[PDB]
């Protein structure tokens, strides 16, 4: 479309030339929350997973709406599901600024926000203000996830996550915990017990979100514990602390997590491995460097039932959401799939 080209070639490069990345993100949150925003979802794109219907498989990844300020605007942008957070138990400021950096030559970002969070109570009251509106959205195929963090100074990480389950679990369709083997088992056992203690109408799925930076041994151990405990899904992946050869941006050596195109295929290969190690029985939300329908379908074919993006929104703006969905629909037809569902995991059946 013309909007896609105008955002990508003119408006976004101009905003990014005028505004540092944190200011630009804050402006994005404000515009989105007001619905100040520039594709028809077809039956082909619907996915049923995690106990819910998803009208389309393209979600906004954690971190864009850390405090739950823009959920309704994010649905208006075209996302099939929204994940807010990470939310920590107590409010905390996060790292000193600047704490996020653009790598324009790489179509990448590095960030070290450090879990800046309004905290559980503020977010709880924010979501309560729209709780029934969300119930209707979810029923109509637009679910809500809540990503749970821990405070920097916490001495008992499992208890921080347990608090998040109790406070925000009743308002979410799924919860996310970001992640020796016995220590992971202890943590997830406690999270699942707290989840099971909520009333059935307020009882969310629980997913584990992993980094792309894990050893083979770590991945094997996670797959084992996830299957043993009955964890509902995996989110694959967070940003990378690696720095692939070939980054050109002047800021490539800043501390933090790298996202965007240089992360893309590390993430896809991590999806592929986790799908295999769980025998395709554990739903995966695939995330990392998704900017096109091809990127989305590669992750779906590798094992993802849903995908998310963030960094592509920061470079290309709101039209990228409809772009990904249109390209994904077109590729699915070209490859002979009846819908997203038939493509999930398809590379493993070659
Ligand atoms: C500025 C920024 C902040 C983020 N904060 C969070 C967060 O609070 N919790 C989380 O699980 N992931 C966070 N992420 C990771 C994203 O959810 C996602 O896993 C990662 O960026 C890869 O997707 P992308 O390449 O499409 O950006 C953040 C990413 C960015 C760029
Ligand atoms: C690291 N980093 N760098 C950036 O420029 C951003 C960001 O969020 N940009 C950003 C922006 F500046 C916008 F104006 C919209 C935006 C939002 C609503 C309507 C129009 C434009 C946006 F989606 C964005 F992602 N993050
Ligand atoms: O807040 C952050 O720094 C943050 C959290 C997270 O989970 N991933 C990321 O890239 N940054
Ligand atoms: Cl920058
Ligand atoms: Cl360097
Ligand atoms: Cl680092």
């Amino acid at each position: 479309t013309g909007d896609e080209r105008f955002y990508a070639e003119h408006l976004m490069p101009t905003l990014q030339g005028l505004l540092d990345p944190e200011s630009a993100h804050r402006l994005a949150v404000r515009f989105t929350s007001l619905g100040l925003l520039p594709f028809q979802d077809s039956d082909m794109l619907e996915v049923r997973v995690l106990g819910h219907k998803f009208r389309n498989p393209v979600g906004i990844a954690a971190g864009f709406d850390k405090h739950g300020e823009a959920v309704d605007g994010l649905y208006k942008m075209g996302f099939g599901f929204v994940e807010i957070g990470s939310v920590t138990p107590k409010p905390q400021e996060g790292n000193p600024r600047p704490r996020v950096f653009r790598l324009p030559e790489d179509q990448a970002v590095i960030n070290r926000y450090g879990f800046n969070s309004h905290g559980l109570s503020v977010v709880e009251h924010r979501l309560r203000a729209r709780q029934q509106k969300q119930a209707k959205l979810t029923e109509d195929g637009l679910p809500l996830g809540v990503n749970l963090g821990k405070n920097k100074t916490s001495v008992d990480a499992a208890e921080d996550y347990a608090e998040g389950v109790r406070v925000l679990g009743p308002l979410a369709d799924y919860l996310v915990v970001n992640v020796g083997k016995a220590e992971l088992r202890r943590l997830l056992t406690k999270v699942l017990q707290e989840r099971d203690g909520l009333r059935r109408v307020h009882r969310p799925a629980v997913l584990v979100k992993i980094a792309p930076d894990l050893t083979s041994q770590d991945k094997e151990d996670i797959a084992s514990v996830v299957k043993e405990l009955g964890i509902d899904g995996l989110i694959v992946t967070n940003t990378t602390v690696s720095r692939p050869a070939g980054l050109q941006g002047a800021l490539r050596s800043e501390t933090g997590g790298l996202s965007g195109k240089p992360l893309r295929d590390l993430s896809t290969q991590t999806i592929r491995e986790m799908y295999a190690l769980t025998q395709g029985r554990v739903p995966i939300i695939g995330v990392g460097g998704v900017s096109s329908g091809q990127d989305a379908l590669e992750k779906i074919r590798a094992g993802a039932s849903l995908v998310q993006l963030y960094t592509a929104l920061t470079f290309w703006g709101p039209p990228v959401v409809g772009k990904v969905k249109r390209e994904l629909e077109a590729l699915l037809k070209e490859q002979g799939f009846g819908g997203v569902t038939d493509a999930i995991g398809a590379d493993h059946r070659r």
